[PDB]
């Protein structure tokens, strides 16, 4: 099969991992020395948040130049040696493309600003890069999405005197995809960085690419179009690397960016709608949420993949729930209004499950044990908190904590210093939570991490399993069964706080032994019925196989 | 019935607790500061290591007078506030009473050292408060204790020119209890506690009083019809104090400590039989040895109650084991020779479980869920390491960690100037492990254990029920009744690092339904014959209650 599916992903910012030089910001030399560290963890292929030169006003994904390294994170240099003792141990990394948009300070949009007419009267070719108009009303009825910041999707500019177009912040102008010229810068940035080894791209904000009047401009197929093209030039050009697309929608609009065997679009997805199904049902002891979005993501190509995961640079998005699903998050996980952020939760793992290991192990093996490719936001397999006390996302972005020394071993600058303050407070801070002690732990989240890791990667089925849910007779217990080349595994979890019983339907099943997936530990054989009778200590996981 | 049987005890060192003035040892003004935290712990009775003047060859069990405070700790004042401060918030306090040998700078033994004869000629009547031989040959087939030490149990006093006969350490002269004065001078001592308000004693060493000839001197009836009589004046004299006895010895032998019906000796006794077999067991992931050592434990009095304990001061003794099952120990428990000494490891609770938190929590809710009065060792409720680089037992008698300020918040003193080195290393000291950081984090070890005490404090059936046994038919779990006062609550363990199955034979309990003490989720009712199936995680326990 493909590389990708089989592969565990790694989230991790390069500005907040490591810093080698001691000026405050995490650098690609930095990163490079963290390597070993990845590896050994259980870690395949990093994803590395965008990388590229800009004003940083959404932290980077205002990108001023596709093409070049920020000054913050070294050089190109850094870039292609890191990329290289990457790949020396067996890392793949793939990059962010951030293809809806660039910032108001790329030299594309400040050329665009100057008029549709340049002084000598030559039709400016760069005015059309971006979308504009005049009065602003057109694509009304579309939904704001930083509505704490942004009233309009259009803002005026002083010197082009109309209104350009933007999904996200005002200093990141949309870029007009109806401009095949634009279709090839995109194309050019990415050739750029496949041209150099990279192996792939998450591909940031997929849905809002194409805007339509009297649609919502989200999920057009005049969009799904322009990433088959993409998906066309990446296939043709480039094969093997890897199109991850971040789209979060409704079951049945996600599944049509994987394309169709036919036509493909990307290679995985982020699995978006379950992952807040996770959250919720772990807060109502009911597991029937997890089991009803599952049920309705249409089958997928054979080419896909998808992607599992818990948490990530953003805020734990919230608007792809029913409105009593919102209010039930709020309610379970922002106690406090400064937790809100843009429909969703801005916190950490550890801190939304109130630092419970067990829980935090619990969602962590489903994440394991869903079918798909599990990505780990870095930090979250120490257990790093959050520090709501800065603006935006950045809370959950805060240095990587080594060990106790100055800032957490993130740099020899002062914490006061670092581009991001590392976490100190009593309970997450890094004299607390860091990379050292919990190497010297014989029992931490660290060791845990890696040693299911390692479990995981001992069964295929995991990676490439199919995915039958059994019942149970216990909302609270979750159950299914992952076949893949005569190995059918069986995953029994407990979403509850105390001790549950269950009656499991392993009638499938009678005369076979569930064996524990470590241990190599027998439970009594199906037998009669398939009724199989269970009991559940809190937040407990049961990784069995079912041997013939 | 009477307060030790619902108690709560909470074993600590005044010099190591909190040290109230800045000097680097802790102190009664100091401890008096912190008595809150321990009533709000949970704690009912606090057992206080020993507070006499001492030159703390083995940390003040070496008395040099039975009837001051010595000066680290403060004055008989301090002693007088702290005692009326713990009455005061409804904690009890029992002092430890060394009666089976003084220092060799107490007085008595200074003066018995100068011979039979003083140097007028007259009889020297401290010489005999000591036992002497002119040769050392007598109670041959005698065992040492401190192995690693002493050579023998007789030293050769310089000055006194004989042999003075020592169980411990040869600083710490065997007092001679076939002198009647001896006898009186022991009670003279306690009173002196006793009406200063003091609740009771643990006592030490109690079966090394009387030796005879041809024997091991090891609980000697010489010995317990002495101890017969410490008992007789306590409760004449000081109706309801406690006395606690520290007596490791085999089954049958530590049971004749509590007297009969007619002839009281002690109120309690350690049940240092079961403590290694717990151990021992989790390691087997088999817990046949509790069940089979549990069992082989006489009937006690009506007034006898058990204490049952994880760890202490001392090491994990294994002096009382077979020889194979003391090599499985160390094998399993002391990987560095450094952890051995006198037959035994010296590892506090957290490294012995390799700071597993599950296996913290399995361990800790045995030790409440036996039958018995549970004592903590102060530290092990919020994992507390320890420190190998400290002689003897003391690298588990490091500071209290408080907070993460100055050596653990113990002392204004800079940790290089404190008595023992408050533990400072990346997973066991002080910026990782301490009391103000887990009362902020939700899920902290010390809140786990305040909420299992008063989830204990809930079910009486904990501190006074019988105990019954349950089959289950897989060794790796352990499962007991307690039945008090109409309550029967089942318990059952998982000794198991992965998933297990078993059949309960609950046949005495059909009909009735299991639900959880906490929450009371339902468990099927027991039905039919009463052989309830039942599957666990690792390292799992169920409370349960069984109604009707
Ligand atoms: O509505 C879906 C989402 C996409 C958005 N995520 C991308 C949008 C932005 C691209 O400029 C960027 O701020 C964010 O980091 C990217 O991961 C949004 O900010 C999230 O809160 C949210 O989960
Ligand atoms: O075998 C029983 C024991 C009794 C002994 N405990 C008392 C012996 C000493 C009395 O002076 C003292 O060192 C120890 O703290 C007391 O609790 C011994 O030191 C222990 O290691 C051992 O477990
Ligand atoms: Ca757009
Ligand atoms: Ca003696
Ligand atoms: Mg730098
Ligand atoms: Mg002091």
């Amino acid at each position: 099969p493909e590389w990708y599916k089989s592969a565990v992903f790694y989230e991790l910012s390069v500005r907040t991992f490591q810093d080698g030089n001691g000026d405050g910001k995490g650098d690609f030399p930095g990163l490079t020395s963290r390597l070993d560290y990845l590896k050994n963890l259980g870690v395949d292929c990093l994803w590395l948040l965008p990388w590229f030169p800009s004003p940083l006003r959404d932290d980077g994904y205002d990108v001023a130049d596709y093409r070049g390294i920020h000054p913050d994170l070294g050089t190109l240099d850094d870039f292609k040696v890191f990329l290289r003792e990457a790949h020396a141990r067996g890392l793949w990394v793939i990059g962010d493309l951030v293809t809806n948009h660039t910032s108001s300070d790329h030299p594309w949009f400040q050329a665009a600003r100057r008029g549709p007419t340049l002084p000598d009267g030559s039709p400016n070719e760069y005015h059309d890069y971006y979308v504009w108009s005049d009065e602003g009303k057109e694509y009304a009825d579309t939904r704001i999405i930083f509505t704490d910041t942004e009233v309009s999707n259009w803002t005026l500019d002083e010197q082009a005197g109309k209104y350009y177009w933007h999904r996200f912040f005002a200093s990141q102008p949309d870029l007009n995809y109806d401009n095949p010229k634009v279709v090839e810068e995109l194309h050019g940035a990415a050739r750029f960085w496949l041209d150099l080894g990279l192996d792939g791209f998450r591909v940031d904000a997929v849905p809002y690419l194409i805007e339509r009047e009297g649609t919502s401009c989200e999920n057009l197929p005049e969009t799904h179009e322009i990433l088959k093209g993409f998906r066309a030039m990446v296939d043709r050009e480039y094969p093997g690397r890897l199109l991850l697309a971040e789209a979060n929608q409704w079951p049945e609009e996600v599944v049509e960016y994987f394309g169709t065997e036919a036509e493909p679009e990307f290679h995985m997805c982020f699995n978006f709608p379950v992952m807040p199904r996770l959250y919720m049902s772990l807060k109502r002891e009911d597991t029937s949420s997890i089991r009803e979005i599952m049920g309705r993501l249409p089958k997928i190509p054979s080419f896909g993949q998808w992607c599992i995961f818990l948490r990530n640079h953003d805020e734990l998005t919230l608007d792809m729930v029913t409105d009593d699903e919102r209010a039930f998050m709020y309610a379970a996980y922002a106690p406090d209004a400064r937790m809100k952020i843009n429909v969703g939760i801005r916190r950490r793992l550890a801190p939304l499950l109130d630092n419970d290991r067990r829980r935090i192990e619990l969602l962590n093996t489903v994440l394991l044990a869903l079918p798909g490719s599990p990505v780990l936001y870095y930090g979250d397999e120490i257990g790093m908190g959050d520090d709501l006390g800065l603006p935006d996302r950045n809370g959950v972005r805060t240095p990587m904590q080594w060990n106790a020394g100055t800032s957490g071993g993130f740099s020899t600058a002062q914490p006061s210093d670092c581009f991001f303050p590392p976490i100190q407070d009593p309970v997450y801070g890094f004299g607390r939570v860091n990379v050292q002690s919990q190497l010297q732990d014989p029992s931490s989240l660290l060791k845990w991490t890696a040693r299911q890791l390692e479990l995981r990667r001992a069964h295929p089925a995991f990676a490439h399993g199919d995915l039958t849910f059994i019942e149970t007779g216990n909302p609270a217990i979750l159950a299914f069964t992952r076949q893949y080349d005569g190995e059918t595994l069986l995953i029994v979890s407990n979403f509850a706080g105390n001790a549950q019983a269950g009656l499991l339907d392993l009638a499938p099943f009678v005369g076979r032994a569930p064996v524990t997936l470590s241990g190599a530990s027998p439970l009594p054989v199906v037998t009669g019925n398939g009724q199989y009778p269970v009991v559940m200590g809190k937040y407990d996981y049961y990784w069995l196989r079912l041997n013939s």
